[PDB]
């Protein structure tokens, strides 16, 4: 037909490239990629179920580059854009997060790929937030923010061109996806230099050091990236020797035969210095920056995520409240024990509906697929070999926040006011895990002449 790239192919070259400019500004991130290596491996390894479990889904190619970025925007104009800027590499907006609940002025989507044969070719998925400068009380603060965030384009001219290309014309050739990479890569690279006044810089961080971080800067630079590994207990044991100790307090499920959803912890990855117009020869304040590991387990059904809500309410409520570096401990152990109530077995998962997952022929079925007489059932082509099931893995967000900035673990006229900023409406990433589980059962009915 046309000599267009496909959108998942320039995902893939965005998110390494991503990577690749991430890791020059923050070196410790390139140190967590080699451990994240070798913990990788050694799983692989020494857990053959594990490895197998890749395999059958597919994850074992798309593991070793497998990434999440974050990022926060500061008007409905550049999360609008920003939607049609990833909607080139077949990021959709997915999931709909309103964090006011935990004491913070943003709401959310994760842009990614949705269908399991695009995200094999790559996961890659960007939180994106919106700052909602009406939650700010101070008139004069507001106003600020207002005045510095209408004056800014986050970017460049060349990328809004692609993008209007690629809308247009249905794709971008090669070269022109290459350019689109490189162009849309200075909208999330970091700026030393600050757009404000050091005073203004300073009247905005007081409010909210994420209003500086919004605000106070030429675009919305990478937060953090972050990595997959296959164990996070094990990676945790690597990390303070190489410089990045994590926090204790591991987010998400406990330790798991089974994981469920994502775990994740967090370390300061970088210090950083701001610069100013008004004060040069003259020491620029500082910022961290930091950075995050995650584990990636089985995507849940409504029903899952209800009684994975209430163990971890639960949990929080027997701690006396906000887990803690000084009460990591003892989280830990009561977070262990109320998920005991939270099926660790696969075949309990699947029959009671708390996960999705995939469904695939085995050798032995195929081998089958012309004999009569066989089971009648799913079950029975289960319990017989002739069907192998694993988890459909979890591309959301609990969510966290490396930066410390909200609370953990979330999800009508706050999604209103966010779909008409972003300019459609958000997918529901319960119905898109649904329908990958029932491609993968019709797939499978096919192979088996069922
Ligand atoms: O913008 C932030 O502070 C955190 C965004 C959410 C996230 O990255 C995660 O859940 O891993
Ligand atoms: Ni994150």
């Amino acid at each position: 037909a046309n000599d267009f790239v496909s959108p998942d192919s320039i995902r893939a070259q965005f998110s390494a490239a991503m990577s690749l400019m991430y890791k020059q500004e923050v070196p410790l991130y390139g140190t967590l990629l080699e451990l994240v290596s070798e913990i990788n491996q050694q799983v692989m390894a020494q857990q053959p179920e594990v490895a197998e479990a890749l395999r059958w889904t597919g994850e074992i190619e798309r593991l070793d580059q497998e990434r999440h970025g974050a990022i926060r925007v500061g008007t409905a104009e550049e999360l609008a854009t920003i939607a049609r800027l990833f909607a080139v590499m077949g990021m959709q907006p997915v999931g709909y997060y309103d964090l006011s609940s935990a004491g913070v002025p943003v709401h959310s989507t994760a842009f990614r790929a949705v269908h399991e044969q695009s995200l094999h070719v790559s996961p890659f998925r960007v939180f994106t937030s919106l700052l909602r400068l009406e939650l700010i009380d101070n008139p004069q603060l507001r106003e600020l923010a207002q005045s510095i965030l209408a004056k800014r384009q986050i970017f460049t001219s060349r990328a809004l061109e692609l993008i209007a290309q690629c809308e247009r014309e249905g794709g971008l050739d090669a070269a022109d996806a290459e350019t689109f990479v490189q162009e849309a890569l200075h909208t999330f690279r970091w700026h030393q230099d600050a757009t404000v006044t050091a005073e203004q810089y300073q009247q905005l961080h007081d409010q909210h050091r994420l209003i500086a971080d919004v605000v106070a800067f030429k675009g919305p630079h990478i937060n953090h990236l972050t990595p997959r590994t296959l164990d996070i207990d094990a990676i945790q044991l690597g990390m303070p020797a190489k410089g990045i100790p994590p926090k204790a307090v591991v987010e998400g499920p406990p330790t798991r035969r089974h994981p469920i959803l994502l775990r994740q912890t967090s370390f300061k990855a970088l210090q950083e210095t701001v610069a100013f117009r008004d004060q040069q020869g003259r020491e620029g304040s500082h910022t961290a920056r930091f950075g995050e590991i995650e584990q990636r387990g089985a995507a849940l059904t409504p029903k899952g995520r209800q009684l994975y809500d209430k163990l971890l309410d639960a949990t929080r409520v027997a701690l006396g409240g906000a887990p803690a570096e000084a009460n990591a401990e003892r989280y830990m152990a009561l977070l262990q024990a109320n998920f005991a109530e939270f099926p660790d077995d696969l075949a309990q998962m699947r029959e009671q509906g708390l996960a999705y997952f995939r469904y695939f022929a085995t050798e032995k079925g195929l081998a089958a697929r012309d004999q009569e007489g066989r089971p009648t059932t799913l079950q029975g082509l289960i319990d017989a070999g002739h069907v192998h099931f694993e988890a459909l893995v979890y591309e959301d967000f609990l969510p966290v926040s490396a930066a410390g900035i909200f609370q953990s673990n979330l999800g009508n006229a706050n999604r209103e006011a966010f779909e008409a900023a972003l300019g459609l409406q958000v997918q529901d990433e319960l119905a898109l895990y649904a329908q990958s589980e029932r491609r993968s059962l019709q797939a499978c009915a096919q192979a088996l002449n069922l």
